[PDB]
């Protein structure tokens, strides 16, 4: 067996600095249990997980793009699993770079690689996140300057980081953030007035979703997607 | 008439920068709409709005706890609101100092004071708030620690503050938080792998929802009630 923080510097990509940081916010269990301990001896019979993603103890370098469907989640474990949608013992190495709520649709990444993972969705990072937001009612004037200058949403402390909004048309419009708090999209229209009444996310950095992949079809990513994501 | 800026810069008891960045961020509305020029002048005919909490020009020191039904909103505007347990036009000059869902019950405190209620309500403040909590699974004995430790939640850049958890029986518990993320109570039991499906407030600070109180009836603060909050 080894350190559960040499564990998570090594497969997480992090300094044991970093991997004690995390560990310390509550980032990191051990088959479900919130562990605040980085000495904690841990073996292969046990299940490590960072931020909620499973890491695997035998990385080999997999990585692949799905369009997800709704009425699904992304936990490895209420409603199905995107993990349904792999056979095994390849659903069970692999984790997600970036989770979408159960009725978001769209671009999931799925790997095993938990450096590349984490460099993805790491705040500092700020990796931008396009979504294709449909609207209950039209868009109004105002939306463009709010979304760029920041809302202050109710059970925040800090407004969104400006966003860039696209219009479609007057019930479509793409959104780009590069954060992901709870329901953000959601709550940003609703605190603006509308509702959302369809998301799809289509884009990751500069990585867009194959377009021929069905709901529930996934495909390896090209290693010039691979290196972009990072 | 007065700036936007100065009104709640005043009401709210923000510095003025504060009260600039509020505006600029949309969390602040003119008769329902959302204005964020700090320069538009206002009367006290018209009906501002910080975070969606109505404020009044005319402060004359209403303070009441209402014990609230389920099936009801805290606001102003797709169900019936908590101010119809109040008539007109007393109904018209009061605001929360901390809202609850439509099916949460239990203590909320009513109000014309925008700096006592905001004081409270300010993520910068640390005004505890106790709930008794109904799961829809048991209780696990490790709820306390991790309340008292720490849950990182996704959505969330820091794990929640220390919480005090007591166990009641093995589906009920008291929770008493100092924090207000959106949907806070629900997200930490759901991160503990449980399912809220009761949410009574009886405590604010040190006081404590008046027990003879039926649902839908109010009762002003003692002003002993009204300092302790201050």
């Amino acid at each position: 067996s080894l350190r559960l923080d040499k564990f998570i510097a090594e497969n997480v990509g992090l300094t044991r600095s970093q991997a004690t940081k995390a560990i310390r916010q509550s980032a990191v269990k051990i088959n479900g249990e919130i562990v605040k301990s980085g000495s904690v001896q841990i073996s292969q019979e046990d299940e490590i997980y960072f931020e909620d993603e499973l890491l695997t103890w035998i990385e080999e370098g997999q990585y692949f793009m799905l369009n997800k469907p709704q009425g699904c989640v992304c936990s490895n474990d209420d409603y199905p699993t995107i993990y349904q949608f792999f056979d095994y013992p390849l659903a069970g190495k692999l984790h997600s770079a970036g989770r979408l709520d159960v009725d978001t649709t769209g671009l999931v990444l799925l790997t095993d690689d938990g450096q590349w993972s984490h460099r993805i969705t790491s705040p500092k990072h700020h990796c931008e996140k396009t979504y294709l937001v449909t609207l209950a009612d039209p868009v109004e004037e105002n939306y463009s300057a709010a979304c760029a200058e920041g809302i202050l949403l109710r059970g925040e402390k800090e407004p969104t980081k400006p966003a860039k909004l696209e219009i479609l048309d007057d019930y479509n419009v793409n959104l780009t953030i590069s954060e992901g708090r709870y329901h953000q999209v959601k709550r940003m229209f609703a605190a603006l007035g509308n509702k959302v009444v369809g998301l799809h996310r289509w884009k990751i950095g500069d990585v867009v979703l194959d377009e021929s992949l069905e709901e529930g079809e996934y495909r390896p990513l090209t290693q010039s997607e691979i290196e972009k994501l990072v």
